């Protein structure tokens, strides 16, 4: 089991003001640190933020938080369930800010909630290092859904903390699984009225604007004011990022077709065969990824995380090669992208 340890630094809150937090489980024979972000969508007005807290409320408060946590899949400490980091350091941080872990405001007389993803992600790492992250050799981000598209906000901002805490010999890395989304013509359309019709693309905007959002420096950069929004997606955020990032990516990811409007004639055909291309194409220039051609969402927490294989290579193993390559290597590779073109043409695919 991981256990809970509430924030010393109680101004760093959940959405309601409770204090945010993060469960951890020491291994003291090692210098590899694992910190894992949940996810769990996100919410981006009044409305449909007070919706969430009535039938969502462990993703906006930790009044409710369990006193501690089992460990699946990567965050296991069984070699049986994660050939990779069984033996690593495992920290599980809450997603309980609702702003794709972005945020940096209070709680105050203008604000009825608080998002603080940003400065949560920051708080921890500065109370673990008191705890033994202070001798750590390796720190991997990792995060699934909207907390993997958090690790491609905010792992270039671990690593400049640390350095300016002055902790230069820590390597920090990435891993984002299932948070690369792209913004695609969808296969039907709605105007931006009310929260179900309202395009990723138009939601971020103004959830930024609510939740006082912050993106990545060299990204801002590139887009500048107004535009930030563009930062949020994985293909146009990356390139910018000097951390080395792995990405973890269904081809055919379920939320990515939900947000197209897909729930087979020629056309949907055509349409589900072109997202699979435009996919693999935005990861050609990527050479740490795993992309199976599988309808999924969600993996590297799943018990059985280690079954699926891209031309006959599991995850844990491309992780594992990853690890050896930041030390092409024969025989352990890490580029493993599907190239057939229909969902469950990888005979590995989850059930
Ligand atoms: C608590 O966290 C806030 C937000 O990052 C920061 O402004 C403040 O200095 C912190 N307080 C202490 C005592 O570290
Ligand atoms: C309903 C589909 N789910 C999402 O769109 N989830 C997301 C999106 C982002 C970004 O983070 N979580």
């Amino acid at each position: 089991d991981l256990r809970l340890h509430l924030l010393l630094n109680t101004s760093v809150t959940c959405n309601d003001g409770s204090p945010a937090g993060y469960y951890l489980k020491e291994s003291r024979g090692s210098r590899r640190w694992l910190l894992f972000l949940e996810g769990g969508w996100y919410c981006f007005n009044r409305e449909n933020c007070d919706s969430r807290y009535d039938t969502m409320r462990r993703l906006m408060s930790s009044r409710d938080w369990p006193r501690t946590r089992t460990g699946t899949g990567i965050l296991s400490s069984q070699p049986e369930e994660n050939p990779y980091w069984w033996n690593a350091n495992m920290v599980f941080i809450p997603y309980c800010s609702s702003d794709v872990w972005s945020g940096a405001s209070s709680k105050s007389e203008k604000n009825e909630y608080a998002f603080m993803g940003a400065l949560i992600i920051q708080e921890v790492v500065r109370e673990l290092l008191g705890r033994g992250l202070s001798g750590a050799k390796v720190l991997l981000l990792a995060g699934s859904s909207a907390g993997g598209t958090g690790v491609l906000l905010n792992v270039d901002r671990v690593a400049e903390q640390l350095e300016k805490l002055g902790y230069p010999a820590i390597q920090v890395r990435g891993l984002a699984d299932s948070g690369w989304f792209l913004d695609n013509k969808q296969y039907r359309h709605t105007d931006c009225v009310d929260t179900i019709t309202c395009a990723p693309t138009e939601a971020i905007r103004r959830g930024i604007r609510y939740w006082n959002g912050v993106v990545p420096e060299r990204c801002r950069r590139q887009f500048q004011e107004g535009e930030e929004w563009n930062c949020f997606f994985g293909y146009k955020v990356y390139p910018t990022l000097r951390s080395p990032v792995f990405v973890v990516q269904w081809l055919f990811d379920e939320a990515q077709l939900t947000v197209d409007n897909v729930h087979v004639q020629e056309g949907l055909r055509l349409y589900i065969q072109n997202l699979g291309r435009e996919l693999r194409h935005t990861l050609k220039d990527v050479p740490a990824s795993f992309a199976p051609a599988c309808l999924s969402h969600e993996i590297i927490i799943r018990s059985h995380w280690t079954d699926v294989q891209v031309k006959g290579t599991s995850l844990p193993r491309a992780l594992h090669c990853w690890d050896r390559s930041l030390h092409p290597l024969k025989g352990c590779p890490v580029h493993l992208v599907d190239s057939c073109p229909w969902p469950h043409c990888n005979p590995s695919c989850p059930t």
